[PDB]
């Protein structure tokens, strides 16, 4: 409409945190072009969504049930408790039973009714054995009673959506211009690969430097591959100071032609360096001007050598020899899906004819389309090393086959993977969009993962923003309402975190002018702004309402984060236990998100091989620059705050918090499990050496790391843990022979997915850890995983580690103390 369309786009702009209608920072219509283009995908998914299963969004997995979780249910029977008003009864169910089965069973024993979960916004519905729901599978993990309130199915009317040449390519470098030696290096890149490179003559380094030079390259105009970047860089002794890119071929297949004034990025190897976006800070940024006016058999020994190349890790560099060997035998390599990354990385993309052949390869592709989806393999074809629409599209095609349970597992990295797409509209984008709209849960975390970057990343906010809007216009009017509240809450509570922080610096400790000011500001919100109830952004199912002013402190840390607690705004909550958020400024929680996400993935791995290291990957979302919220683990304490250089303290503290030897032997169990998991998970990611301050433990033995900021001893295994494990400097015990038992059993489980991990660790570095990431930085996880060696001298390798941490004891922790 007029004002009604303006109000709708005004709302969308407020939810996004960025204006997608703004054009004061483009030089084409690709961002606009994408908006119009993504409509069809949007409308198609919206059209074909089961309104009932959508509103209720059953969180389900089609995976088996772990050995350990089969034990809890030792009778092919499961106890589910149903409530109505204040009514209550207990039903015995078969693991292979159905929501409908059990429901009808209750009615006949004692329509239009559905089983909702107690305290949450979770639904136990669908044609799935209830031994396949996540909530049910969760209770069993923590040994709990599946409480379920029975009421009416929610109205889908709420999820409603509103009505809508053969010349050598040459480029002239006019000159650079900055408000307040030097030369220019104009590369033609294609997926990290450099095809041609031309520099300008060195000149004095002043605010305005002109060359008026035509830079001819070695490449024809037809040899230019779609997705090729013109990478303009600026060097001074000598160092890279400014970079900017420009897609040689545009979003509509046209060869770019004309005059360009480009504002660059300055520095201070990663994902930010291949963006088609220009610095929007015209007032301060450097500028740059340019002109565009343009079968058979195979020998035994050779097969052997080809099969050795295809076996190596994804970080193993390809020799020229290797590459030519791959490409001469492409049809024998196509037999093997695990040879695809290396195959297309051995393609000369700077040759029209070759690329032509390559597309002839992807014609079929019979074997690829028939391979059991290898996610670790699919990720490799979506990284920086690949920029061919067709290559990346066979990876996205392979993603189309996983359940929603797995999309959630990788949503974060797939979203960050968008940073590698050359164009805005892409198989990947449209996929995150298609899958988000179809599942309420995915759409939720999608929102916050995009908003995370749209708000603190100038390099990509424009692209992500066009994608977010795409999702918002088809998520539902019920989802929109929700999001608007969540945005207001963090918008308010962030004010309070920054305002409070400026009232005190290091050495501030805490004074009661703050304990008065803080508990005075939570009023303004409570009685005016703060909504009656807002959905928790790290746990969608949990609604939180009123505040708990009394229990809201201001952490006495090196900086000032908040300790907020809320009352569950849901009446039917099984018990009482506040929801605690920690609003923090000063750290980058986008690095935390990444580690926590990989932690969840290591769980799923350990799950396939029936292990349970009971990790504690708490929720953690990044809201803005250097600011975000964390989920407060209940009944947890720091080892540091536990000793405030003694060993027995841990045991005393556990026993103190554990009434009976039974509820204490579990506290040493949960401890040994959680301890092994965190010792392995950490050693692999190279974030092993921590301080006693950055490790916590619940009153029930569960150990868990925190604050993975910018993170001598392979990992924290101090004698204080050992005392709990009944061991003292060099002596051996059962719980310690059980410790080495769990560890190696888990460490090897990960080595079975070396390829997957490596690609996530790699990508994580490029999209999450700034700035320059060496090729040597990644080389770590290889050795940390011991690529190659059998499960023999590999387990031995790891068991050497466990020993170092014992023969070091407190050494490092004490050295940490020195400041
Ligand atoms: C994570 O759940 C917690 C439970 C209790 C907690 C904390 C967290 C926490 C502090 C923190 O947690 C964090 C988790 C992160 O990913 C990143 C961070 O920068 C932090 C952090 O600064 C403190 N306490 C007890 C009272 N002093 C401090």
């Amino acid at each position: 409409m007029s004002e009604e369309s303006q109000a709708f786009q005004r709302q969308l702009t407020a939810l996004i945190g960025y204006d997608v209608t703004d054009v004061s920072n483009v030089h084409d219509d690709e961002l606009e072009f994408t908006r119009r283009g993504l409509v069809t995908p949007r409308m198609a998914e919206v059209a074909s969504r089961d309104p009932k299963l959508y509103a209720m969004h059953p969180w389900v997995t089609s995976k088996p049930l772990p050995e350990y979780l089969w034990k809890k249910i030792a009778n092919n029977c499961i106890f589910i408790v149903i409530h109505r008003s204040t009514t209550s009864q207990t039903i015995k169910v078969s693991p292979d039973d159905t929501p409908g089965a059990i429901l009808q069973s209750f009615f006949t024993k004692m329509q239009d009714f559905v089983l909702r979960v107690c305290g949450r916004d979770e639904y136990l519905v669908g044609e799935t054995p209830i031994k396949n729901f996540q909530w049910v599978r969760h209770c069993l993990k923590n040994g709990e009673e599946i409480h379920v309130v029975l009421d009416t199915p929610p109205d889908p009317a709420l999820d409603e959506v509103r009505k809508e040449c053969d010349r050598k390519f040459r480029v002239k470098i006019r000159g650079i211009d900055i408000p307040v030696t030097v030369f220019v290096e104009a590369n033609i890149q294609h997926g990290q690969q450099v095809l041609c490179q031309r520099r300008t003559s060195p000149k004095p380094f002043t605010e305005e430097v002109l060359w008026n030079v035509w830079l001819e390259f070695s490449i024809k105009i037809k040899d230019l591959p779609k997705g090729a970047l013109l990478n303009l860089q600026i060097y001074c002794k000598v160092r890279l100071l400014y970079y900017v890119n420009l897609l040689l071929i545009d979003h509509r297949f046209l060869l770019r032609r004309g005059e360009y004034v480009l504002h660059m990025w300055q520095i201070s190897f990663n994902a930010d360096k291949l963006t088609s976006a220009t610095n929007p800070d015209k007032e301060n940024s450097m500028s740059i001007s340019i002109l565009l006016d343009n079968r058979a058999e195979m020998p035994n020994q050779l097969r052997k050598q080809l099969e050795a190349i295809i076996a190596t890790d994804p970080l193993n560099p390809l020799t020229a020899e290797d590459k030519e060997l791959l490409w001469h035998f492409r049809y024998e390599s196509l037999k093997h899906p695990k040879a695809y990354p290396k195959l297309f990385s051995s393609v000369k993309w700077g040759q029209q004819e070759i690329v032509a052949k390559t597309y002839q390869l992807l014609a079929r592709r019979e074997v690829w389309d028939q391979s059991a989806l290898d996610v670790g393999l699919t990720m490799q074809l979506l990284d920086c090393n690949f920029s061919d629409e067709n290559v990346r599209a066979i990876a996205v095609q392979k993603l189309e086959s996983l359940e929603d349970d797995d999309v959630l597992h990788y949503l974060l990295q797939l979203v960050q993977a968008v940073k590698f797409e050359p164009y805005h509209d892409s198989a990947l984008a449209r996929f995150l969009l298609k899958r988000g709209l179809r599942n309420k849960r995915i759409g939720h975390f999608l929102f916050w993962f995009l908003r995370s970057e749209i708000a603190q990343s100038r390099h990509y906010q424009q692209r992500f923003a066009v994608i977010l809007e795409a999702y918002l216009r088809g998520c539902g009017t019920a989802m929109l309402h929700d999001f608007t509240q969540q945005v207001q809450v963090i918008e308010m509570l962030q004010k309070v975190t920054l305002d409070i922080k400026s009232l005190s610096a290091e050495k501030y400790d805490v004074s009661s002018q703050v304990i008065s000011q803080l508990k005075q500001k939570l009023e303004n919100l409570q009685n005016s702004q703060l909504p009656e109830s807002f959905r928790v952004p790290y746990d969608p199912g949990l609604k939180a309402g009123a505040l708990a002013i009394e229990k809201c402190k201001v952490m006495a840390s090196k900086k000032k984060p908040l300790w907020l607690e809320f009352k569950c705004a849901d009446p039917t909550a099984l018990s009482n236990e506040t929801i605690g958020i920690i609003f923090k400024h000063g750290d980058d929680l986008r690095q935390d998100m990444l580690i926590l996400q990989i932690l969840r993935i290591m769980e799923s791995i350990w799950e396939t091989e029936s292990l349970d290291l009971c990790l504690l990957p708490y929720g953690c979302i990044s809201t803005g620059d250097k600011i975000g919220m964390i989920e407060i683990v209940k009944d947890a304490t720091t080892i540091a705050k536990i000793q405030q250089f003694k060993d027995e303290v841990l045991n005393h503290w556990l026993k103190e918090k554990s009434p009976t030897e039974e509820k204490f032997q579990a506290a040493v169990e949960r401890f040994v499990y959680s301890c092994a998991g965190y010792c392995v998970a950490t050693f692999v990611l190279g974030i092993g050496d921590r301080h006693n301050d950055n490790i916590m433990i619940t009153e029930t033995g569960n150990l868990f790391h925190i604050d993975f900021g910018h993170i001598r001893v392979p990992f924290v295994l101090t004698p204080d843990f050992l005392f709990v494990m009944g061991t003292s400097g060099k002596k051996t015990s059962p719980h310690f022979q059980k410790f080495q038992d769990i560890c190696v059993k888990a460490y090897l489980a990960l080595r079975h997915h070396t390829n997957l991990l490596i690609i996530l660790f790699s990508m994580m570095l490029m999209t999450g850890m700034p700035q320059l990431t060496s090729k040597e930085d990644i080389e770590y996880i290889r050795d940390a995983l011991t690529v190659g060696k059998n499960e023999e001298d590999a387990k031995k390798y790891f068991l050497d580690q466990i020993e170092v941490c014992r023969d070091k004891g407190w050494t490092v922790q004490f050295n940490w103390f020195l400041h």
